[PDB]
């Protein structure tokens, strides 16, 4: 149905693949990037229904651009990926009106369903 597009912004192949193949098999678009600054503008295109940043950029700390997603797209459910040194911050920081994040690595089975939880929250 493609009622909810999901984009990705990681600095690794195996990191984007998982998020890609996950949608590739389902009925949802899949857009993988390599720079958060390049994704922020992408939203102005068609505006995704949810994104999953793995946080693997030298300049940005992953949440850097994610901090604007709450101001620009408040009704847009986002997801954070990292698990390691990052959650400790995302816990309170991401709590600034964000949806339960998902630490990586993880099980695509739970991920594919996690994204649908944000898109179904409105459609259902």
């Amino acid at each position: 149905m493609q009622r909810g597009i999901v984009w990705v912004v990681d600095d690794d192949s195996s990191i984007r693949w998982v998020l890609e193949r996950a949608l590739a098999g389902a009925g949802l678009t899949c857009t993988t990037f390599e720079n958060g600054n390049e994704v922020l503008a992408a939203l102005a295109s068609k505006t995704p229904d949810v994104l999953l940043s793995d946080i693997r950029m030298p300049g940005m700390d992953g949440l850097a651009l994610l901090k604007q997603i709450k101001q620009r797209h408040p009704m847009l459910p986002v997801i954070i990926m990292t698990a390691h040194s990052d959650l400790d911050a995302a816990v309170s920081a991401y709590q600034q009106g964000a949806f339960d994040y998902l630490p990586k690595p993880f099980d695509i089975d739970e991920a594919v369903a996690l994204v649908e939880r944000a898109i179904s929250h409105y459609q259902e």
